[PDB]
């Protein structure tokens, strides 16, 4: 029986091979999570088919209709058996699906255009000439809004009333805003994506400072799945075999461009 | 029913209060995990009794007898209901007990006496003047023995044959060796202990370099325990509330001496 794996097109986790039009099935795709899927399936002993999430989303529950979208929806509504993607482990998600132990750690972090005189959140917080913001909705925004920490309160107090708005609609919009702003905008985002972009042409951005919080990506299965136990032990084995680190190094650095 | 928590006297997770002999029950103890225990109990709705693990061990399985010792033992054989301690989440442990998602991240790291001209594992690998080692058995030693990575393979080749022995019997012996060796011994250990010791008098050690691997500590319950789900969700909630970070800062930095 063929396990249906849902994943999402986010580089470098899953990307179309250059010659994808010539290929078929699992072979059309490459990247960190493709490699991970193959390892998980090999060590759990199953055959699988990769499919890209229909709506291109991770997974959130509409307040209005209480319906789950993205990969979480595909699990909860039975369109796929397992999600192998950079899906963040969160309380609201783990209420409806099961997560493996994290396969990759991450945190909120600062992206600057190279040259910008900022090396930390504290630096940002003490000034206003360099503008800075986050996605207009989602966990990073909420992290600042709720923080009782002085530096983060200060940054919230600033971002919430800044004009023009410092919030962006998509991550890509945030990255492009850093790149076209002539050193006048810094963007706050997942450190994994920040370090990824640091190694992409034209090599004009940089990750600075320590992570502001700590989070994990996990592989997700539905409650009571026959796969959940073995998938979890698999993630642990891969980590101890140094394979997760190998995959990270490969996709971020060996294929780096800077 | 009063939940029996097993834990271990490892600073700053669990320590005797200075006036412990005037006190009784849970109140004798303080530390990160004591605070954490209170929070977990409150969010899962149980009363508990902190007990120090009989043998002072974390838990491994004896190769000959196959018997688990330490806190893992107490969980496996039915002596305690939950382990709230810096118990590392590992493949062989997760095969026999359940863990929450990690409450704290760590990795193998390098402890040096201040002034030692070493900034990374690479730096250590390329020289011989400064000796370096790990605990004489256990996971840090095994990480080097099994590594396919060039830098770590080189360090292993050196450590395994170094004379006199670079391995030590206890964490304490490792730290004392760095302190009395005038810069000629560096010790490889968990990053959390490393960073803790850096804030303790006489303030003569430092953690240097990035972590060499990545692991997490998790709260453990016996397989099929009915506490397991609630405890996991409670760990996620505390992270998202900033409470675990607040506790870390508190016990490592607010109470630091350097
Ligand atoms: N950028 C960005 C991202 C945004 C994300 C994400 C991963 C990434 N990522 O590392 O590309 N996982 C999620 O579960 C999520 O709700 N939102
Ligand atoms: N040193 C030391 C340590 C050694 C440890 C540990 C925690 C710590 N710690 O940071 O105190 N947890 C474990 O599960 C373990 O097998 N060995
Ligand atoms: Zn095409
Ligand atoms: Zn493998
Ligand atoms: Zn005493
Ligand atoms: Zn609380």
């Amino acid at each position: 029986k063929t396990v249906v794996v849902t994943t999402i097109l986010e580089s470098p986790y899953v990307m179309m091979k250059k010659n994808h039009e010539m290929l078929e099935g699992n072979e059309r795709y490459e990247g960190y999570c493709v490699d991970l899927a193959a390892e998980i399936a090999k060590h759990c002993g199953f055959k699988y088919k990769l499919t890209i999430v229909g709506d291109g989303k991770y997974g959130c529950r509409d307040a209005d209709t209480k319906i789950w979208n993205g990969m979480v929806g595909e699990l909860v509504y039975g369109k796929a058996d397992i999600a192998i993607a950079p899906l963040t482990i969160t309380l609201v998600r783990e209420e409806v699906i099961d997560f493996s132990k994290p396969f990759m750690s991450l945190g909120i972090s600062i992206m600057i255009k190279k040259g910008t005189p900022i090396e930390s959140a504290e630096d940002l917080s003490k000034q206003t000439e360099i503008a800075y913001g986050t996605l207009d909705c989602g966990s990073t925004k909420e992290f600042f809004r709720r923080s009782k920490i002085a530096v983060f309160d200060k940054m919230w107090t600033y971002m919430r009333s800044a004009e023009p708005s410092v919030f962006v609609r998509t991550t890509a919009e945030g990255v492009a805003r850093v790149r076209k702003s002539k050193g006048k905008y810094a963007y706050l985002l997942e450190s994994t994506m920040n370090e990824y972009i640091e190694q992409r042409k034209p090599c004009d951005t940089m990750k600075v400072g320590g992570n502001l919080d700590s989070k994990g990506y996990g592989i997700a299965t539905p409650k009571g799945s026959s796969l959940g136990n073995a998938v979890n032990l698999a993630v642990l084995k891969l980590n101890e075999q140094g394979l997760l680190d190998k995959l990270k190094n490969k996709w971020w650095y060996d294929k780096g461009e800077c």
